[PDB]
């Protein structure tokens, strides 16, 4: 059955006219369902749900560090950043900076907790901790949403994604309360409700983080979903298309969800 979702992908791929890449894993079996599962495609703000695992990982050595109070001014301030704009005169803490970049996809509270971990490099060097080669992480917002067909800036797959998705949320990768904190980020998401969301059945948990270019029909989602007395599915869906002006389509990250749930049957 894993193996019966290629064609309807590519039937997906051709009304979409772009490219979709998906990986999911069942943590009962082991099972999984790939699909370009490992081509690279842009992050684009679905890094910073990487980046807010980052931090937690950096709280578990120093003690403060969520609470931490960043007094940022107007010039921190770039584009799709509400809640950075919205709290302006009060500041934010390091935690309200992450939760913001997760659950709002702020883009100034990202690169503000970027700056505090060494840059595109130390988030990186972050994954490769945790056993994730194929990441990479290159540029700050906004310039990481270029897309360009080709570049390898800023991108991973959708296997690596999935995997390192899976460590940080239900492996060991962090601490019990940080891991509970992380899962609780990606719950309250509330930019992901048209994406992997809207593939699950209602009664089940989901968590996500997602990601939208705009540009280059180049947006995404990852999740962590817990099927009612079952284990937990893991799974990234991610887009590409080759003209600048090609639109992405959420309802196909859906649609690329549902089947990938089905393969697992
Ligand atoms: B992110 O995807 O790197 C970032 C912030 N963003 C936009 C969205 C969305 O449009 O739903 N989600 N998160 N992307 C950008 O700042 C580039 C842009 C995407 C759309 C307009 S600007």
């Amino acid at each position: 059955l894993t193996n019966l979702v290629a064609e309807p992908f590519a039937k997906l791929e051709q009304d979409f006219g772009g490219s979709i890449g998906v990986y999911a894993m069942d943590t009962g079996s082991g099972a999984t369902v790939s699909y370009r599962a490992e081509e690279r495609f842009p992050l684009c703000s679905s890094f910073k749900g990487f980046l807010a695992a980052a931090v937690l990982a950096r709280s578990q050595q120093q003690a403060g560090l969520l609470d931490t109070p960043i007094r940022y001014g107007k010039n921190a301030l770039v584009p799709w950043s509400p809640i950075s704009e919205k709290y302006l005169t009060t500041g934010m803490t390091v935690a309200e900076l992450s939760a913001a970049a997760v659950q709002y996809s702020d883009n100034a509270a990202a690169n503000l907790l970027l700056k505090e971990l060494g840059g595109p490099a130390g988030l990186t060097a972050f994954m490769r901790s945790i056993g994730d080669t194929t990441f990479r992480l290159d540029r700050w917002e906004l310039e990481l949403n270029s897309a360009i067909p080709g570049d390898a800036r800023d991108t991973s797959s959708p296997r690596a994604v999935t995997e390192s998705l899976q460590k940080l949320t239900l492996g060991s990768a962090l601490a019990a309360p940080q891991r509970q904190q992380f899962v609780d980020w990606l719950k309250g998401n509330t930019t992901g409700n048209h994406r992997i969301r809207a593939a699950v059945p209602a009664d089940w948990a989901v968590g996500d983080k997602t990601g939208t270019c705009g540009v280059y029909g180049t947006a995404n989602d990852y999740a962590v979903v817990w099927p009612t007395g079952r284990a937990p599915i893991v799974l990234a869906v991610y887009t590409r298309a080759p003209n600048k002006d090609d639109k992405h389509s959420e309802a196909v990250i859906a649609a690329a969800a549902r089947l990938a749930l089905e393969g697992l049957g």
